[PDB]
């Protein structure tokens, strides 16, 4: 894909950066306990490379990881749109994709709370379209120009840079109470989106409405939306700060190793299309950010499938450098006057000179496009090209007039939607049409099931608790109340204040499908999900039983790790470096039941701690063998509850254990407010 | 000061663009109400740019770490041993400003990841910024500062996927590590209580190399810094590490702001050992090998002066983000030895502050600037802060009188290289056969930890080895492990279901030397700012009462003391959603929560009793003020560290005195 | 000087922008190459870009940061700083505002207005407006330029284009370059003129302080040190800039013959104890003084002889002693008053061929 540009080193001797072979173990000295000296050349070459191998890393969305793959259209998409990578059923185009937290710095972890970045790159054959997306459809803010305010508010305190990656502080919840366009995105980020099971298990959003553009110059408008084929899942936040800790990378390992096992993920890139003449007709403004389209509104329209399948080779090359736009736009595509999407479009060309250091940020071999590059674009620090054309001005005689511009009528040129007008006094003033900045988040929550809704009350309970000024915290049980009176009371009650009195002039009882994770039904395929086998190596039969599980349960394309005291022959992991946020569910073989009813191998309780982990936080637990009480009895376990298995069939303890697993989560584990 | 004349106040005014036009920043310009924004609106455009350019490369290695402002003072006048200005008087300050970090971790990672830790101190001294860019382990993993990107790569995630953050925990660390055994002693410190220090304050800083001391008549001695901690020695248990990064990434660097804030600034002895040059092979290894320490028992330490860090930042953007550190920062009285590690870094530092601030006047930030007049004929570059007067900047010239002046060992105090200081021999690339021994020091250290810390040891390279993939680095490991301990490869290669080689007893002794345990360096001078959280409930007026009691003793003794229940209201810090178990030195419950012990939507299932048990399992003093709690949390009466009292006083004095003790290390199984 | 960075958005409260395409697109240009030249966002802050009131805004970092910002909410809007710092508008803070009559109204077009079509009859007012002479000197860079393009293609692109301004001009350019003229265009044509763009109809200078004399004199006589002294002192009360030139330094001689040049000087005069010169030395090439004042008179500029005897010199440079611009006197005030009045006049351009 990017084999042109690859280097292989698996061969030779040693050379410097301009081919010279050279050593690069010991310094040169003036004698053998002498000083170093200025003329060795191999050590500045060497150590001036390391010491500026750092570039800054991105202002939003730093903490990441991408992958290789294809998108395949399964339409002639013409009827609508003039864009080339949709105008022909099974028509490939590649692309790269990066996904990300949103807040936190490099390095930061990946089970952060927060909304998650999703930006797609089409190398298409009329040149590259970038959606650059998120997990959540809506925005904190409606105006491109509060971006800084927003993303400061939400980064670390600046006097100590705390806290990291997280929402969890004053200065947030104080810019979420004093700008209440944030409660749409402020709900979906405390909600189980907030903390996806994968990146594979969540889906990406444009956001932004937008415009698809037909040749004969008529549009229509669209909003993108990536539909996962994984299903949706979620992590309980118990188990995401524990994960943060015992596995920072766990989304990205996540992506890597399905691409690795064959198991790529895909989605089915869909639009919503409705009229111009339907800007307003939904009962909000499609120019707003803060709002989607109801799906009972306008039906998603399936238009292609994108797979991931080729992980990088080299991550800082692919993944770090990859410079993402939205002003990559093609032929067939169009914008709005959204006013953030409007602002974006500054940011991404301007933020890339910080990144690269220099203007030819394009050429990195990520950037570069499948198809010819002709302008008269010259110069600047780091130029690779080497410029045949002596005449680079329009217009000219002296290159016989080329390049030749492109637009409408001729050369397939980019146009704007030539329907497209303004009309006013040149104003910085918010259209009135923007101001319900509360219907939507209770729409959301109403579409919620019962235990959802308790998660999101709990996560906000966990984040507002945390907050010091009682003027914040009053303030944003303002805002929530305006959303939904319950929620303000249930908030309050942890935070030992009073939620102010019922406002109704917003609230409602419609609901909305497609929302809900829990509501969303089980996993339409179990592949790559982890299952867990605590066994001992005390005894040759709980090893015996572990091989015979892992067996029938890899057969089925579950990825299985096998616990025990130390590594042998069929054990993947020890007890020392197992956690139950390690797997979707947890299997004991009864030959193993000594070890739940002390070892310096272990820390104390480590082999029962994993069981009650995994069960408290929802999964499909069980025993494998028929000896089950002991077991169950020290993890204060029911033998009759949901999600819990125990079979000594290993057949039949497989095919119950692959039903929990589809289920996901047995939200029946957690307690409910009256 | 140079930071004092750069504040900016927002406290009051009206918004203005960087050049004070009054300007507004919440809505941008556009052609029409509902129409598309406007290239022509500037106020956008400034903001949005500044934005977007708002972050900088983060540092090669120590990207993650937080600072502090402080003074130094000295105990003596020191001009017997050193040149130095800044040592030349009993009493003397100097200002301070001192980085702490991990050293893998890129910028957001956590705090309590097992790693090598920086201790970076800049004294801005009457005669020139001043650096001692240290570590919190007294030895370097490589023997040469051309190696560094090696072993930094081999530690750092795998190139291709970025994983693992922040952890020696994966192949390529230990393939590096056993292919070269160079770094055994400082792998030996990395897998000890070292590696997960408590907090910055209960570290110790060193300068790792042989530096020399020059006194004005000439003569030299060869040096080692030693920033001993006035706070002790503490460590986490790893389990407790893991459970932190996730629960708070932040630990090290709160702890240190809180400290701060509530006048308990951290305090070290500034501390030197100080010997002959012929010395230099006398103590059976090279003075010029950086993976050796000098033992106390050959060389005392001598304390110079204190060291107190006692303001935090006003924005850690510009004062700890931005400080530019450099071991070329020397002033006289001072020199460098032929260490080749410290010799390569002498050109690393001044280079990569050209990477991180994007231009060659760095040292015009306020955080960088010196606190005495800059005389020289640097000029220009990007970003130039001055306006230079003298318009003739070459030496020789008499068009600017022959200003500015030479200065040497004769002339303007100006630096000079110890006089004493001599090359001889050929051009080599070539290792110094007295650097041979790369197994005898890390027994030494091994050797001086107690039983629990050696098991501990042992654990975390089970822990991490464990985790490689390949058998033949696994193997590898083993064979570089046995020739410090053969006991030690033993239990490790038990955990990994390897067989280790046959003993080699070649580096193998039975030698101790002091100072380089935690466990054994006795209880802590000082529990101010050490943390106990109190579980109590709010069903319970008695509950709420018990826990104010002993709030206001335990406060008056300079604990931090949070106090937990199910909501928060009065007197309550903490919901029990919140609270952790690694978010405490101590653990008490009050009798009137006993209930909570034996489900709720207001926390997860079992939290309250769980804080209880981690806190116990990972060695901290945990009670009961006012039996059921201890036979629920499966904790026996008896146990040392475990306390039982009605009387309020005399629970807070025994419980106090477990804070000191710190970590019972009895509760932790031995390999036997 | 350098590191001065200039921006039509630095634009204030009283003053605003206009829709011209070519204004429009400068407000994103200087905004961003500051960034190529400074490399790093803080360029506001070089002592000669910063400003000389209070800077109160929530932009932060950014390599090369100088500032320690106390206020660590920055953000709009915030209670945990009070709402600091307050919005400015048209109703409050003095703050900037785009001038309220302003609208749009239309397609979004890239698309070039017909009222910008006439590209010629401008042109073609300017050129009126220039004197004959000024005229022919432009004519003239004209002729000196085109002559040097090697394409017969562009040569002949360009007299179509300088037709349309004018068949004059055309015309006299093509018979330089050895093309024909195209045939009069005359939709552009006119004869209108306009006040104050002529350089040489604006009349002559306010003021001559500043300008520069050079005195061209010997070491040979003393005599001619005299009256170079002389001419200096009397030269000098009025504020023009003196230079005696001899063949090597010496008290009151500020330059040689080796390094002075008449491109030096805007106004030259011989002292007439120096006159032998003006008929070689290792000290200076071949003819040097007599072609500094030749060079003065052939450029236009206002040269003299002052003693008294001037044939010698006149001659040698075949300069007429009657000629407008050349002056002779003995009396060293009267052939100052004469002198700075051709100094004033700055160029004679009687001396400069025109096309017939
Ligand atoms: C609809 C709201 C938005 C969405 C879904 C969005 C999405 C993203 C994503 C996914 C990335 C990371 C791309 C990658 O993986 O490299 C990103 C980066 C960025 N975004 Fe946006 N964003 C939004 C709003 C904005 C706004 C309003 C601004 C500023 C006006 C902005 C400025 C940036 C900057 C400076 C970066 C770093 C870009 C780079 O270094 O390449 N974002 N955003
Ligand atoms: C004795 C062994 C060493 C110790 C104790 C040491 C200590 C440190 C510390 C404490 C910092 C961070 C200072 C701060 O807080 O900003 C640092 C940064 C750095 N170190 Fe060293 N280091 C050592 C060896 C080396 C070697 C051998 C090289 C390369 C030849 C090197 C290159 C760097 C670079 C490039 C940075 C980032 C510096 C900056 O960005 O300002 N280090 N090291
Ligand atoms: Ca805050
Ligand atoms: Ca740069
Ligand atoms: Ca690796």
């Amino acid at each position: 894909p990017l084999a042109a540009y690859e280097v292989d080193d698996s061969t030779g001797y040693l050379t410097s950066d301009v081919g010279g072979p050279i050593q690069d173990q010991t310094s040169l000295k003036a004698g053998i306990r002498g000083p170093t000296l200025l003329e060795d050349f191999m050590f500045r070459q060497k150590i001036q490379h390391f010491d500026h191998e750092r570039v800054p890393e991105r202002a939003v969305h730093a903490r990441g990881a991408g992958a290789h793959g294809t998108f395949t259209s399964y339409a002639d998409w013409s009827n609508i749109t003039a864009a080339s990578f949709l105008n022909a059923t099974g028509k490939q185009t590649p692309v790269f994709v990066r996904f990300s937290t949103c807040a936190g710095s490099r390095g930061s972890a990946d089970t952060a709370r927060d909304v998650h970045g999703f930006a797609t790159r089409f190398y298409t054959d009329e040149g590259n379209f970038d959606i650059v997306g998120n997990n959540i459809p809506v925005f904190f803010i409606q105006d491109a120009i509060q971006f800084p305010d927003l993303i400061h508010s939400v980064k670390p305190r600046p006097d100590n840079e705390i806290p990291q990656a997280a929402t969890a502080h004053d200065s947030a919840w104080d810019f979420f109470s004093q700008q209440p366009s944030t409660m749409h995105t402020l709900f979906w980020a405390m909600s189980g989106h907030g903390i996806p099971r994968s990146y594979r298990h969540m889906d990406g959003f444009g956001v932004h409405t937008f415009r698809f553009v037909k040749d004969d110059g008529s549009s229509k408008l669209i909003k993108w939306h990536f539909k996962s084929r994984q299903g949706k899942a979620s992590l309980v936040w118990e188990e995401a700060q524990v994960l943060s800790g015992k596995n920072a990378d766990f989304h990205r390992q996540d992506l890597w190793d399905a691409i690795e096992s064959g198991n790529g993920p895909e989605w089915d890139v869909c639009v919503q299309i409705v009229d111009e003449s339907q800007a307003q007709a939904f009962g909000f403004d499609l120019l707003d950010p803060t709002k989607i389209i109801p799906e009972e509104y306008a039906p998603l329209t399936k238009l292609g499938l994108l797979k991931l399948d080729r992980n990088p080779t080299n991550y800082f090359a692919e993944t770090e450098q990859v410079m993402f736009q939205p002003g990559h736009i093609v032929r067939g595509i169009d914008f709005t006057e959204d006013p953030l999407l409007q602002g974006r479009l500054f940011s991404y060309l301007d933020t890339q000179l910080n990144r690269n250091g220099g203007p030819n940020f394009e050429q990195l071999p990520i950037n570069m496009p499948r198809v010819p590059i002709h302008n008269n674009n010259r110069d600047g620090a780091g130029q690779m090209f080497i410029h045949r054309n002596k005449y680079p001005y329009t217009p000219n005689t002296l290159n016989s007039g080329y390049p030749r511009q492109a637009n409408q009528n001729a050369g397939r040129g980019f146009f704007t939607a030539p329907g497209r007008t303004a009309s006013g006094a040149l104003v910085r003033e918010v259209s009135p049409t923007f101001n319900d900045h509360w219907s939507q988040p209770r729409l959301f929550f109403n579409s919620l099931t019962p235990v959802e809704q308790q998660f999101l009350v709990n996560a906000m309970r966990f984040e507002i608790s945390l907050v010091k000024s009682e003027e914040v915290k009053k303030n944003v049980l303002t805002q929530l109340n305006r959303v939904s009176h319950d929620v303000a009371v249930r908030v309050a009650a942890a935070i030992g204040l009073g939620a102010p009195d019922a406002d109704d002039t917003y609230y409602h009882n419609n609901k909305t499908a497609g929302v809900s994770i829990v509501g969303s039904g089980p996993l339409p395929t179990i592949k790559t999900l982890r299952v867990g086998i605590l066994a001992t190596t005390s005894e040759s039969s709980a090893l015996d039983q572990a091989a015979q599980l892992r067996t029938r349960l890899e057969k089925d394309g579950l990825v299985v790790t096998v616990v025990a005291e130390t590594l042998r022959e069929g054990v993947d992991q020890t007890y020392s470096t197992a956690d139950a946020t390690g797997f979707d569910g947890v299997v004991v073989v009864d030959g193993a039941a000594a070890l739940f009813a002390s070892s310096p191998l272990f820390p104390t309780g480590r082999p029962l701690q994993i069981f009650v982990d995994a069960y408290r936080w929802g999964k499909p637990v069980g025993v494998c063998g028929g000896k089950s009480s002991e077991v169950l009895d020290a993890a204060d376990v029911p033998e009759d509850g949901d999600g819990v298995y125990s079979e000594e069939s290993v057949d039949m303890f497989v095919e119950e254990f692959e039903k929990g697993l589809a289920t996901f989560r047995f939200t029946d584990r957690f307690a409910l407010d009256s």
